[PDB]
RNA sequence: AUUUUACCAAUUAAGAAGAAUAUUAUAAUAAUGGGUGUCUUAUAUUUUAAAUAAAUAUUUAAAUUCCGUGUAGUAAAUUUAUUA
């Protein structure tokens, strides 16, 4: 793998096109917005 | 002795279950992919990886900048909760 789909800004979302990115967590206990609430 | 010229005018009540567990938003309590006219045994029915996502964010300041694509806990399991 030399170029990951996250480079090309490809929108892969389940509710959008039924696809999800290969390198991600299946479950996320806290989303990015909760982590940023310092 | 039979014998009426040619042309020229218009849509109005509808009758009868021949109208509904009807359409569209609305339920913060369910959820292993629904397939009935189905039905033997699976070497043959395996999808996972720290990122923005079926999880979606109460402001007008300053500042990176050949000329601002922007605002932070409100309560620490606290009642904004994806419901049928
Ligand atoms: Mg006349
Ligand atoms: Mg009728
Ligand atoms: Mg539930």
């Amino acid at each position: 793998v030399k170029y990951t789909p996250m480079m090309l800004n490809i929108q892969n979302m389940m509710w959008w096109n039924g696809k999800r990115n290969l390198y991600r967590a299946t479950y996320r206990e806290k989303t990015w917005y909760e982590i940023s609430r310092t």
